[PDB]
């Protein structure tokens, strides 16, 4: 389910905005933490009135040099300084001077605002001449139990309606409580407006749960005492109440198998009771008296049990198409109902088991891609025809790589995302670098940024060869876990673990140059990599970290 | 199925790391081998003791002659070196000095590993103040042959339990000596564990198999003595084995149809035994009654053979959604069982069979997308009006490309791996040309990974012509197998056959020069092919390869 | 179906190299054509006797300067070039020199080949110390001919088996003749091999047949007169001609649903008749006996008629899931042979009738994506909400140039192809301005097909502005077809129709140049078009083109 972002801090700021944006007044606003009090606030009258942009009066002080003139009294401008640090209404009168030259009478309405805490945030200057939550594990779990309800009223009310200290009367009882529970609790609880992200507190709740879906929940739970039987149909309305939380019930993918297998039963169930209601109310030759010549009871008459058991057992074979000839329509109400079942089954049988065939493919979709983009690597291999010791690698690594990535491109999912939130996440990846190495805490957080983008994350399991003797050494490497060990003619020299670096400096050579020798992974190695074309490119845009990263680092291996 | 690639032969250093790792010793490793045992490893306890970093310490003397001072021994530093040489332990002690100045007493305990030759490979030096595989032929057919027998109790001890020398009780129980000796090699076999690739021996694989799949095989092989006829229904525990060991009998495309098959007609047999039970056990009008007066056996009774046959008859009616109404239920315990296989089959014949509908698509996936695509080139050919000689051309290469390459996209896969895998594929798909040629014998082998990622493989059937008369010569060409034609205006010129080159050299122009003829291949001519800009460009990397490259080659056509 | 092309006219000299490479010989091949007779090929044991390599013998005269020394006659070296004119055998013997220095005494065998006309066209020098195509029109229809008598022969061959001058025995003799001339036309009739594109004359031809489909068709076409009925049934076995030649029976869309909806009604055909066999071979009840009591016909016997439509009826029902229950399986046999059907039906009526939805869907394909891409389009006008005069322009567009290309990517198609062929597709779709304009004539080919590759085609309905004033012409533009008008402020001053260009020359501002107005078609005016950036790297390739394009080319409208 979604939950929007709460409103920010500086939101108030806004909303004097919007309020003296109706009343049509001319004003400006100045923060007060800020050291001379900067106008951070210009409105189209405001600059009708003294003619100046909002680039030429944004960035200045609140006092107005720039306003003053030769007409202005010196103590007349005093009262304004000293009501800026007292904190306080004065309606204070001066003249002040448009850009082009002529003069105007004007009052000055200084209204400080302040917050609970107590002081002084800014400075509006007019001129004139028992709480709950949405999204909390408590109504979570309670609509999974609503829902467990609801499928009781589904299936017994027709039940009991169609085919009439009780143990069933009072459970029945306790459910007509829920549902009155159920109206409080969604007074108090919150929700998400288009607009506004999230809303709270009754006196705004009130308002959209009148004239919404209140008009139709309230006439689920209305009993009456005052036979009439037919008024407890009503309450196949609380079915309602799945309908409109349904984005809560659909975030499991097997849970939505059982909505969808459910319903099918209910749909089957009210067929039945149905069925059986046709039976009864023409009875002057049909299908209940045919079924007392094949079991013994003509007519006393047959047991409930049998009664419903057979009503269902016809209502699933007409909508399964099945049709058994047990029990069969005669009459013409029984044909037409028969019509409208193998009709309304025909769509229901398209339609519903076609999503439980793709909820399937979709609950395993995972295995169901794994075998076709592994059919491309078979279908490769004999292609090409590749021998034993390169057959066993591209088995291996993209079993490795399907297991490790479940069959996701990584790169495709951060494309749909904006560069700040994908710097936020490339951020998070590198963690591991970042916070614990030495050269890259000495350095502002848009550099970190900027680097984090250009990383990227290559796992190595055991023996892969990253890179060979004589190779252009393109990128430098970082680990995280693991060991590599780097070799030069089948004779081990280094064993690189955690929190190391090698390559080539990139200040000496200014050129690629050429590798040392071989480098493999022991463990499933865990290491981050760039490249020379990315990473000057960072170091060009920042030049007072460039002097501090290259003396800081230390790589492990020089690789000439 | 999966198999991890086994330990590399270096891994004991990452046992001996992560053994000291627990102890918190502090301690540094150098190589044997190498001239004059340069350190190749430095913990981070080692670094806080002395004050150097890896950098500093890594690639000198095991000796250290930095950590001496004026406080150290001529003498005691003599036994250190004299222990590297003599191959035994000796806890020598000396004061060694640190980056800033301060001096501290150390004991240096020299302990040299061997392996089983005798042989001294490293030296760490601590301070202080009857066997199976599980991927072998012999266990791949035999998973097919429990496969087999696993069916046969799927069948055959639902209907012994539900229905009731002797050739079939004999035949019986040596599925049970199978079984009995399936438990036997599921210990001494391997298997692939998540962190460690491969794993052997039986101190190891006891643990794993225990506490896992053995308890459910364990009741499996449980036969008593002590009617009691219902526990041989444990028997069907005997079917998970297939369910454990899928991923093996998942492997052919076909073999899958008859898993889905095969187990549809099991879910009915099941069933089929089933719907005959619930006859027999309420017998005071039912269906057992009903089919002694259809088939002429009132009461003696119906045969078992008959029973059975409309049982199953019967379920499969039912759950295929065909229902003959022959037989059909009448009791209320019978049309429950009508409305369970209704639903389950409803679900089944949904699941199943949309399953085997797709697997029949990809079986044949080949021949339906190709169809697709040949009415692509169908539709275009009908837009355009192309005319006949340009006709057979589109069509013969289409049939001929897509016959080449099974309708595969080449460059799509290897895009998957990375530059390591990928250049070792490609080193593969050239193996004609850089072993047997003339000039790419004497070259490093990071130039021979570097030429093949820019090679490319262009299959030149009868007929096609490659390149024109005044064209830019972009490419230059290397012939594996066939025999290609160069003419000049109807003059055959040039033979080209095997392991031939054709272009020009890149050294005299410095320019794109343009061509001298047509050149047109006779057989199904294997060529590969690279370009100007993609040959110069390695050659800039390598110096020394250049000059030995265009010296030894030696082009058959120079085309001017 | 596939037919591969034709045997170049130069494929002589691959079987003469073939023949002598399992020779072992040592030779050259040189061209009479040629003005001095320069070699064209030399073999590995050429190479291996003078020393010298194919770059250096390659493009030299016949008679061998190089090759000639001191110990070499004047007298015996003027036999050899006598030989060449003269055209006949004449083994001359001379001493030539290898490279290195040593002597070597060679017979010089001159065999000049010859063709069909009479004149010598190659120069081998060996040294030692009533017919029909598969592609035909009459071929195709023939086998369309098959196919219908094929079905006959499905059909009517159980119904005789299975339910037993003549009008039916005269014309089941004419369809045995038919088979018996198919087989006499399988042999003179040509085939595609792999590695042989085609094949004919029937020395080649009989040795395909015979080891192949034969065998199977050798049974189809004997009739004997020697009851014994069963023999009939070796008839079915003409089916496998369908099977075989199934590449033809799948080109049209529409005719592959005729084969999956004919082989639907011979599956249920067959299996009526089989249906029907279970009932009079088994004849101590059953169905027959049955179905004598619903229709008045108690034993006499009812009709054959009725016979076979309740049992085609039967097998209809069972095997499309209705299940009747007029008539039902009562005996074993008839239960076994239903559950057979419904087991074999739920696997047809899954996997054909998935196929026939899907060639539904693959018929109509392309109003399938018509509408999804109309969606999108719907989808982004509702979004952004867009004004009625642009609205007007996005839905006419869409549906002209979807009407225009049948929903087909043009460029898509392109990229499959190599360059050779897209240069010649390209050629083909711009034949209209390199054939009849005044620029292209004068030009080699190979500029031809570099100028296609980077040309475009526009095809601008009426009212469609494709440039406005003050725009930077990028491209410079012909016409084909229409009536293009420019306009500067409502005012008409243009009007270019066939064969025309505009926009600028490149030669004088070296820049990109402004607009002078707009430029609107009347009708629906076909154009190309290109870049400056496109066309100016083309002129650099060829020098002496661009002098003459400039030069020749007239601009209707300079535009500035």
């Amino acid at each position: 389910v979604r939950r929007g972002h709460v409103a920010p801090q500086n939101t108030f700021l806004d909303t004097i905005i919007r309020k003296f944006e109706g009343q049509s007044r001319k004003f400006i606003i100045a923060n007060a933490r800020v050291e001379n009090c900067a106008v951070i606030y210009c409105n189209d009258g405001f600059c009708e009135l003294c003619g100046y942009s909002r680039a030429e009066v944004m960035q200045r002080p609140c006092t107005c040099d720039f306003l003053h003139g030769p007409r202005t009294q010196r103590r007349a401008a005093a009262q304004i300084a000293q009501a800026l640090l007292g904190a306080e209404e004065r309606k204070v009168e001066i003249a002040f001077y448009r850009k082009d030259g002529s003069c105007f009478l004007c009052l000055v309405d200084v209204v400080p605002v302040k917050n609970e805490d107590g002081a002084v945030i800014m400075f509006i200057l007019n001129f004139e001449v028992w709480t709950i939550l949405h999204y909390s594990p408590f109504k979570a779990v309670w609509d999974w139990l609503i829902l467990l309800l609801v499928i009781y009223t589904a299936v017994f009310t027709p039940y009991s309606a169609a085919f009439l200290c009780q143990p069933l009367a009072v459970v029945d009882l306790i459910v007509d409580i829920m549902f009155i529970v159920d109206i409080l609790i969604n007074f108090r609880t919150t929700y998400v407006n288009a607009n506004e992200e999230v809303v709270s507190h009754p006196g705004r709740i009130a308002v959209h749960y009148f004239k919404g879906w209140f008009l139709i929940d309230m006439v689920a739970a209305i009993p009456f005492d005052l036979l009439i039987g037919l008024l407890k149909t009503a309450r196949l309305l609380r079915l309602v109440r799945v309908a409109r939380k349904l984005d809560r019930y659909s975030e499991y993918g097997a849970a939505v198998l059982f909505l969808l297998m459910c319903t099918f039963a209910l749909i089957a169930h009210w067929l039945a009771c149905i069925w059986y209601a046709i039976g009864n109310m023409e009875q002057p030759i049909g299908w209940l008296h045919n079924l007392g010549d094949q079991i013994g009871k003509p007519y006393g008459g047959p047991s409930i049990k049998d009664k419903y058991v057979t009503a269902l057992y016809f209502t699933f074979s007409s909508l399964t198409s099945v049709g058994f000839g047990n029990v069969s329509p005669n009459t013409n109400s029984e044909k037409i109902f028969s019509i409208c079942v193998m009709l309304i089954g025909s769509l229901m049988y398209a339609s519903i088991f076609g999503n439980v065939s793709a909820i399937i493919q979709r609950l395993y979709s995972g295995t169901a891609r794994y075998h076709t983009q592994m059919l491309r690597v078979r279908e490769f291999i004999r292609f090409h025809q590749i021998p034993n010791p390169l057959r066993q690698r591209l088995e291996e690594y993209f079993q490795h790589a399907w297991s490790y990535t479940n069959g996701i491109d990584m790169n495709a999912v951060l494309k749909g995302f904006p560069e700040c939130l994908q710097a936020d996440i490339c951020l998070h990846l590198n963690r591991s670098l970042l916070q614990h190495c030495k050269p890259f805490r000495g350095a502002t957080k848009g550099c970190l940024r900027a680097l984090a983008m250009k990383f990227k994350t290559t796992h190595a399991p055991p023996g892969d060869t990253l890179v060979h003797a004589g190779d252009l050494l393109t990128a430098l490497y970082f680990i995280s876990r693991g060991s590599i060990e780097i070799l030069r003619g089948d004779v081990v020299v280094a064993i690189l673990g955690k929190n190391d670096i090698f390559g080539e400096p990139l200040n000496l050579y200014a050129r690629p140059g050429k590798s040392n020798g071989d480098v493999r992974a022991l463990t499933y190695c865990d290491l981050h990599k760039i490249h020379r074309d990315d990473l000057l490119e960072v170091l060009d845009m920042y030049p007072e970290f460039s002097d501090h990263f290259w003396s800081s680092l230390e790589i492990t291996f020089n690789l000439r």
